[PDB]
C-alpha cells in the first residue's frame, strides 16, 4: 500500500459548504509551487464527513496548504513533518474552520530506530560470518589430511574511505534521502566521495608526476602517458561507466557523452599537463629549518595558479554573465517548480544552457538529481562542460595538497601547519560564498552545477581529512588504514566493477520486502564489504589495475 | 513492412464457393510436428472474387502446407515449399481443388549474397580499418617525435577456434539458423563449440597434471588447486554467467543452477581427481601403451557412459515413456507435451527443481516445449566427463609421443576414425533417425563421439602445421587460446556493451545483424591479442 517513507494522510472534511483542496510542498523545496495532493469533497450530509486517502511524503518535513476549489481561500496552512508509515488522519471543522491532526498509527522513525545499534549489530553479523567462513575452510583442509618514494597509504586511506562511501551511496545507501545526492542545493553524504576523489587525482597526479621526473624520465613520455590515461579514462566512462545497457543497444542519438569518468579524464589531462609544463624539482636542502613559514609550495607555481584564477574566473563570468535564452542571467536554480515555477526549462542555468547548446539534450543526463524534487522536465548533466572547470580547480587544490605533502616530508609539523592553514582558508570561502545557509548565499553549495562553494567545502573537508590522517597513518603510525586502503590502491578497479557488476547477486538480491529501509541498508552494506573484500584479496594478491 | 526476418508473406486466395479453407503449417525439418494453424480462409463472398489471407510462413528452411476443410475435416491440397526470405508468395487455391504458388515478389537470399562475397568483403573493411587504426596512431606519437613445459599452440589454436565461433554465435551469428543451437536433434555451427571446450579442457588437464607432477609438487596441492578451480568455475558460472541480471536482482528460487561454467567445473574436478588418482609418468609405432596404462580411469569411464546409456534409456519417468530422447512439445506428435528430454529432463526437474532450470531450451521456438529443460542439466555430465576424457587421451597421446610425430598423426587419424565410425554406428548417419541421434540438449553420446571425432580431425590437422612443420602460427586464433577463460566471462559480460552490440537500422536484417556480430568477435580477438601482448593471461 505505502512505500518508503511514504505516509498515509486521511483528510476528514467535517465542512458542509465546500470543496477542500490538500496542497503539498516539501521543506527543502526553497521556492516550490504548491502541488495537490488530493481533492477531498463536501459532506453530502452533517454527521458523516467526507474521507480521502493521500499519501505524503517524509523524507524531509511536509507542508500542506489547505485551499477550496470555489472561493480559493486558505482554510488553513498546516506544517508538519510525517513518519515512515503512519496512519495519520487531518480533521478540519467549523467551530472559524481549523484543522487538526490525529494520529492512527505510530510511525515507524525511518533512521531513528536503527541508529547506531543497528548498524553495529550488522557489522558484528557480518564479521562473525566472515570468520566462520574462513574457519570453514581450514575445516575442509584439515579433513581431507585427515582422511589421507613508497605510497602515502594517508592519500591511499583517503581514497578508500572515498570509495567504500561512493559503493555504499551508488548502490542505493539504504535508499535513504540523505545517502542519496541532494536535489538541487546543499551537501549529502553522497555528494561529497566525487570531489574527494578530484582532490585526490590531483594530489595523486603531483605525486607521481614528481617521482616520475626525479626518477629520470624525458617530460615528453609522460606527456604521452598523460594523453593516453585521459583517453582510457575518457573512453571507458562513455563505453562502460554511462550508458544502462539493460535498456537496449547503445545508441549514438541517446550516447550520453559527459559522465564522472569523462569529467575525471578531462581535469586529469588539464591539471597533470599544467604540472608538466611548470614543473620544478622538489626543493629538499631547503627544510633545513623547525617548523619553516615559507610559502615556496605555493609561489613555486604561480603560472598554475594563475591560469587556475583566470579559469575560475571564467567560470564565474560563464555562470553570472552568460545569457541563457529564456532565462534570466546568471540562474542557478533548479527550474521545474523550482524557485516558484518560472523557470521551468531552466535546469542548471547557464551550465545547462552550455551544455544543451554544445552537446544537445538528447545527450545529457536524463534523470538529474533534481528531477524528483524540482519535476524537472528537461535534462541536465552534473557532469557538464561548464563544471568541469570547478573540478580542474578541484584538482588543482588536490596537487596543492600534494605539493605540501612532498616539499616538506621531514617536518611533519609544517605539514600539519600547511593542512590546517588551507581548511581554514577555503572554510572560510566557502562560508562567504554560501552564507553558510544552504540554498541563500552568493553561489550555494551544488553538486549539480559543482559550485564553487561546493569545490571549497569539500576542499575544506579534504584537507582536514588529510590533516587527520596523515599523522595518525603516517608519522605516529597509530593506525594503517585497516579496512580503507586496499580500495585507495585498487580505486579504478573497484569503481569500474561496481559501475559493471551494480545488479550481479553478491552485490544485489531480490529483496524480501522492496519497500523496508533496513533490507535496503543491510544489502547495501554487504555489498560495499563485499567490495572491501574483493579489493583487499587484490590486494594480497598484489592485483593493482593502473590506467 | 510487417514481415519479419526469416518470414515470407503468404497471400492464400480461394476461388472456391462452398469452402472455409484453413491453411495448416509444419516446418519441413521438424522430425514429428503436429500441422499448427496458420491463418482461417474464409469463404468468397461471391464467384470472381475470392477471399484474401495474409500469413507470414517461417522460411528459415522449408516450409510445408496442408490446406483441409473447416467443416467435415478433409485435405483439399498438400503443398510442400522452401520459401525465401521477405518473399510474396500468393497461394491462388480454385476450383476447376487445384493450387498455385503465384511469386508475387522475388525472394531475398540474405545468406548467399550476405555470407559468400560479403563475407570477404567484410574482412577486408575490418582489415583496413585495424590497419589505418594502427598507422594513423603511431603517426601522431611519431609527428611529435619528429618534431622535437613449453605451451603447443595447437591446443591453443583449437581452443581460438571453439573462442571466435563462441564469440560469434553467442551473441546470434547473424541470426541465421545454422549459427543458433539446432532445435532439439541436429549438429549444426554453434553446437560444435562446448564439446571442443571440453576436449580441450581434458587435453590442457593432462598437459598441465604431467608438467606438474613431473616438476616439484605432490598430489595433495595438485587435488586442492584442482578443487579450488571446479569450486571457482561453478561459482562463477552460478553468479555472473548464468543469470540475466538486466530483467532484476537474483533471487533463490528462481536462479539456474546448471550451466556452461558449472559442467565444465564438475567435469573439470571429476577427469582431473581420476587422473590424480591414477596418475603414472610418461615413458612406438603400435605400442598403445597410453590406453593401457590408464587402464582404470577408461574402465570408470565404460562404466559411467553405460550408467548414462541405462538412466537415459531405462528410467521410468512419470507421464513419459521410458527411453525417451524426443523434444516433446508438438514434437512427436505432440503426444507428449511435457517430455522435453526424457530421463535427463525428469531427473533435472526432479534434483534442481523446474524452476533452477533453463527456461528457454532450443526446443522451445520449433516444437513449442513450455516446459523447462537444460542442456548442461544432471543426468549429461557424464557424458561432458566423457568427453573431457577424450581430450585427456588427445593429450596423453600427444605427450607420450612427443619425439615421434608419425606416431601422434597416426593415433590421432585412428581415434578420429574409430569415434567417427561410433558416430555414425549411432545415428545411422541422420540426425533425427538411429539409436542415439546427434543432440546438444542431450549431450548425446553420439553427440560426444561425433564432436570428438571432429575435435581429433582438427588436431591431426593443426599439430603438424602449427607445430611440427611450422607453416602457419595460430595468427588470428591462439591468442584467445591463450585468455580463454578471461574472454569467457568478458563476452558473457559485456554482451551488450558499444564495442560488440549497438542499434542497427533495422533489426529483422541478416546483413546488419551479421557485419555486427563479425565486428564483435574481431574485436574480442583484438582485445585477446592486446593481452597476449602485454602477458596479462588470467587463469584459474
Ligand atoms: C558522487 C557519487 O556518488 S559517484 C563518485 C564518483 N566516483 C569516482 O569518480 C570514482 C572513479 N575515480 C577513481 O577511481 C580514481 O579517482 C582514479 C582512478 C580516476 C584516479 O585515482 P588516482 O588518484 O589517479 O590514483 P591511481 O590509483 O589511479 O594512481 C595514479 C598515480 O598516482 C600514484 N599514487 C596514487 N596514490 C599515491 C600515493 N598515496 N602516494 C604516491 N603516489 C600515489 C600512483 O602510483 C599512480 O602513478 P604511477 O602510475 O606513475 O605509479
Ligand atoms: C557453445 C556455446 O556457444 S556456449 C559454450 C562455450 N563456452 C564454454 O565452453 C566456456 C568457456 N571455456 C573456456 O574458456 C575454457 O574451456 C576453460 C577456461 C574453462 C578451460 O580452458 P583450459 O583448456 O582448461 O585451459 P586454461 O587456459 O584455463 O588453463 C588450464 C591449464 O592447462 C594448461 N594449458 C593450456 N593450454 C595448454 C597447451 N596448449 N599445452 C599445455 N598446457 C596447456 C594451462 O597452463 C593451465 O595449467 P596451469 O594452471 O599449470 O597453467
Ligand atoms: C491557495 O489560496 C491562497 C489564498 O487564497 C493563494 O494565495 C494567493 O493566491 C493568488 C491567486 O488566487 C495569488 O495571486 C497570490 O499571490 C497568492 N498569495 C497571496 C499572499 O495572496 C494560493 O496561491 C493558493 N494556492 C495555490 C497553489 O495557488
Ligand atoms: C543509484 C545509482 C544507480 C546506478 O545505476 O549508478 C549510479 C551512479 C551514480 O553516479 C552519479 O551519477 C550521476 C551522473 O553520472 C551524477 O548524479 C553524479 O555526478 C554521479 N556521481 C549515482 C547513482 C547511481
Ligand atoms: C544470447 C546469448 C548471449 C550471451 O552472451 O551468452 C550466451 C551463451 C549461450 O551458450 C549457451 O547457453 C546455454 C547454457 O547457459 C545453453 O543453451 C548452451 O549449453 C550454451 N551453448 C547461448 C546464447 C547466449
Ligand atoms: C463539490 O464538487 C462536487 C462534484 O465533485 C459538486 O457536485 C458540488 O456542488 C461541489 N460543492 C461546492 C460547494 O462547490
Ligand atoms: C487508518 O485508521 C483508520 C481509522 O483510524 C482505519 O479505518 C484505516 O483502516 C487505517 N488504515 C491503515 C492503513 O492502517
Ligand atoms: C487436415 O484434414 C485431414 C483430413 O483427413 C487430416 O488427416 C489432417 O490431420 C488435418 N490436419 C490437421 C488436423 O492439422
Ligand atoms: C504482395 O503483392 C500484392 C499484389 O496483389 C500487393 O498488394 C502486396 O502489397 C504485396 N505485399 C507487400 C508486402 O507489398
Amino acid at each position: 500500500e505505502l512505500k518508503m517513507d511514504q505516509a498515509l494522510l486521511l483528510i476528514h472534511n467535517e465542512l458542509l459548504w465546500t470543496n477542500l483542496t490538500v496542497y503539498w510542498k516539501s521543506e527543502c523545496c526553497y521556492h516550490c509551487l504548491f502541488q495537490v495532493l488530493v481533492n477531498v469533497p463536501q459532506s453530502p450530509k452533517a454527521g458523516k464527513p467526507s474521507a480521502a486517502a493521500a499519501s505524503v511524503s517524509t523524507q524531509h518535513g511536509s507542508i500542506l496548504q489547505l485551499n477550496d476549489t470555489l472561493e480559493e481561500k486558505e482554510v488553513c496552512r498546516l506544517e508538519y513533518r510525517f513518519g515512515e508509515f503512519g496512519n495519520y488522519s487531518l480533521l478540519v471543522k467549523n467551530i472559524e474552520i481549523a484543522c487538526d491532526l490525529a494520529v492512527n498509527e505510530d510511525p515507524v522513525d525511518s533512521n531513528l530506530p536503527v541508529s547506531i545499534a543497528f548498524l553495529i549489530g550488522l557489522a558484528v553479523i557480518i564479521v562473525i560470518s566472515f570468520l566462520r567462513l574462513l574457519l570453514s575452510l581450514d575445516d575442509f583442509n584439515n579433513w581431507i589430511s585427515k582422511a589421507i618514494p613508497p605510497r602515502l597509504r594517508s592519500v591511499d586511506t583517503f581514497r578508500g574511505i572515498a570509495l567504500i562511501l561512493m559503493v555504499f551511496v551508488n548502490y542505493g545507501g539504504g535508499k535513504y534521502w540523505y545517502f542519496k545526492h541532494a536535489s538541487w542545493n546543499g551537501l549529502t553524504v553522497a555528494d561529497l566521495v566525487f570531489p574527494w576523489f578530484v582532490f585526490i587525482m590531483g594530489s595523486s597526479i603531483f605525486l607521481s608526476m614528481t617521482s616520475i621526473l626525479q626518477r629520470g624520465c624525458s617530460k615528453f613520455r609522460l606527456l604521452g602517458k598523460i594523453a593516453w590515461r585521459s583517453f582510457l579514462l575518457i573512453c571507458i566512462g562513455i563505453i562502460i561507466v554511462n550508458p544502462n545497457y539493460c535498456l537496449g543497444p547503445l545508441s549514438w542519438d541517446k550516447v550520453r557523452i559527459p559522465g564522472v569518468l569523462q569529467r575525471l579524464g578531462v581535469t586529469y589531462f588539464v591539471v597533470a599537463v599544467l604540472e608538466l609544463l611548470f614543473a620544478k624539482p622538489v626543493p629538499e636542502h631547503c627544510a633545513s629549518e623547525r617548523s619553516c613559514l615559507s610559502l615556496r609550495d605555493i609561489t613555486s607555481s604561480w603560472p598554475q595558479w594563475l591560469l587556475i584564477l583566470v579559469l575560475e574566473g571564467l567560470w564565474l563570468g560563464l555562470t553570472f554573465l552568460l545569457p541563457v535564452p529564456g532565462c534570466p542571467t546568471g540562474y542557478l536554480g533548479p527550474g521545474g517548480i523550482g524557485d516558484f515555477g518560472k523557470y521551468p526549462n531552466c535546469t542548471g542555468g547557464a551550465a545547462g544552457y552550455i551544455d544543451r547548446l554544445l552537446l544537445g539534450d538528447d545527450h545529457l543526463y536524463q534523470h538529474p538529481s533534481s528531477a524528483v524534487l524540482y519535476h524537472t522536465e528537461v535534462a541536465y548533466d552534473p557532469e557538464g562542460i561548464l563544471g568541469t572547470i570547478n573540478s580542474i580547480v578541484m584538482a588543482f587544490l588536490g596537487v596543492q595538497a600534494g605539493k605540501i605533502l612532498l616539499y616538506y616530508k621531514a617536518r611533519t609539523k609544517d605539514i600539519l601547519i600547511r593542512f590546517t592553514a588551507w581548511c581554514c582558508i577555503l572554510g572560510l570561502i566557502s562560508v562567504a560564498l554560501t552564507k553558510v545557509s544552504e540554498n541563500e548565499g552568493f553561489i550555494p553549495v551544488n553538486k549539480n552545477l559543482w559550485s564553487l562553494s561546493y569545490v571549497t567545502t569539500l576542499s575544506s573537508f579534504a584537507f582536514f581529512i588529510l590533516l587527520v590522517l596523515y599523522p595518525v597513518v603516517d608519522v605516529k603510525g597509530l593506525w594503517t588504514g585497516t579496512p580503507f586502503f586496499y580500495p585507495g590502491m585498487n580505486s579504478i578497479l573497484v569503481y569500474v566493477g561496481h559501475e559493471v557488476f551494480e545488479n550481479y547477486f553478491p552485490f544485489q538480491w531480490k529483496l524480501k520486502d522492496n519497500q523496508s529501509h533496513k533490507e535496503h541498508l543491510t544489502q547495501n552494506i554487504v555489498a560495499t564489504a563485499l567490495w572491501v573484500l574483493i579489493a583487499y584479496i587484490l590486494y594480497r594478491k598484489k592485483i593493482f589495475w593502473k590506467i
